[PDB]
């Protein structure tokens, strides 16, 4: 009986933490993060070349953007439309041109390359940028991009 | 007694996520954060025209600041003040001329308008400012001002 | 009963655990550093001294100031991403060539550059770390990143 008193108690704790956890969450995420599922999408605000932006991501405990849903693609568009500058993918072609990877080696499970991409153009494209628009076009690694990670 | 053992593991659980949590609150909301009673306020740190505005806080789960006491104007001030930056209130009179109202239809509980305001200058002034005064000034919604949401 | 309500109560902690651990790695992205049971955090701006230490004490915290070289290698970090010296929170304002925290406690760890503090011109009592991480006297009115500790 006095268990269930402490039971009641703990159970109003948690629940006031839930609630506070939950107004602190929307706040961490304006105006630079978007929740979509259990992803957590952030950017830094400024751009970096590839390298440096995945090496941003990796030392914070993350990665850099990967959308694998039209879901996730549509609430990572949000963030570049309204820092109004393109952001790079996690994803690169550099092991086997032509074929695009996650970081763990992974296939693409989800595109949604802009007409006429991925081109490789000028032979040397292996990185992935997405637009305003949300759709994506592969970049020269060497080009410096909004850097947008996701935990 | 096993129930009793996880009760205690619990509680200690608790324990640590509260203190932990603490810190991150304050953490979270420099610089630009404001915290009031149970009312969060958060700027983006730029400006916008209120109905671009308005739809940035409704699309993370807030809504334009509505200070509803003189705590909660003195608290939206301070971040006014660091941000140098008049910023908009939720409030407009643009459904009935003189009579301002909250986002959802309801008339003030609070105001703090400067003297002589509002004014409808032009004929035309329907959203609300607050300056770094604290002071409130009735002015076009097309005009852009710093962004500040409530969570 | 009391059994079930157990079992609901351990599944709202871990979630709780796992959702906390996550949004914590999105608050410090990337203006924050922990280190310990610190954590130093920027503001993204310059301001004087008046002022940094100001924003700090208003925001809770203090200006940062490591006190190991293991908080002063975490600040640097902070100081390198944003290619701007920043201040630190202690002062010899009080008595000339010793600096102390804003207690008053006098130092218990310091990384000054080679021939520093050298009271430039009489008047540096106020205190910077360079992207290399050593330590400066700086006058208190000049701009410096503001990162406070908390
Ligand atoms: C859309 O812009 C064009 O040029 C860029 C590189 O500068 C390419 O990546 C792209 O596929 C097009 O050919
Ligand atoms: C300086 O302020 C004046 O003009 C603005 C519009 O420019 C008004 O909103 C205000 O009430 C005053 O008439
Ligand atoms: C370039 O560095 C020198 O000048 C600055 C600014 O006055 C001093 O703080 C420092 O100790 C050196 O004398
Ligand atoms: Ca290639
Ligand atoms: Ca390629
Ligand atoms: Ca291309
Ligand atoms: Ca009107
Ligand atoms: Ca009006
Ligand atoms: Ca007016
Ligand atoms: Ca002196
Ligand atoms: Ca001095
Ligand atoms: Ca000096």
């Amino acid at each position: 009986a006095s268990l269930r008193q402490q039971v009641e108690a703990l159970q109003g704790q948690v629940q006031h933490l839930q609630a506070a956890f939950s107004q602190y969450k929307k706040v961490e995420l304006f105006p630079n993060g978007q929740s979509v599922g259990e992803k957590i999408f952030k950017t830094a605000g400024f751009v970096k070349p590839f390298t440096e932006a995945q090496l941003l991501c990796t030392q914070a405990g993350g990665q850099l953007a990967s959308p694998r849903s039209a879901a996730e693609n549509a609430a990572l568009q949000q963030l570049v439309v309204a820092k109004n500058e393109a952001a790079f993918l996690s994803m690169t072609d550099s092991k086997t041109e032509g074929k695009f990877t996650y970081p763990t080696g992974e296939s693409l499970v989800y595109s949604n390359w802009a007409p006429g991409e991925p081109n490789d153009d000028g032979g040397s494209e292996d990185c992935v940028e997405i637009f305003t628009n949300g759709k994506w076009n592969d970049r020269a690694c060497g080009e410096k991009r909004l850097v947008v990670c996701e935990f």
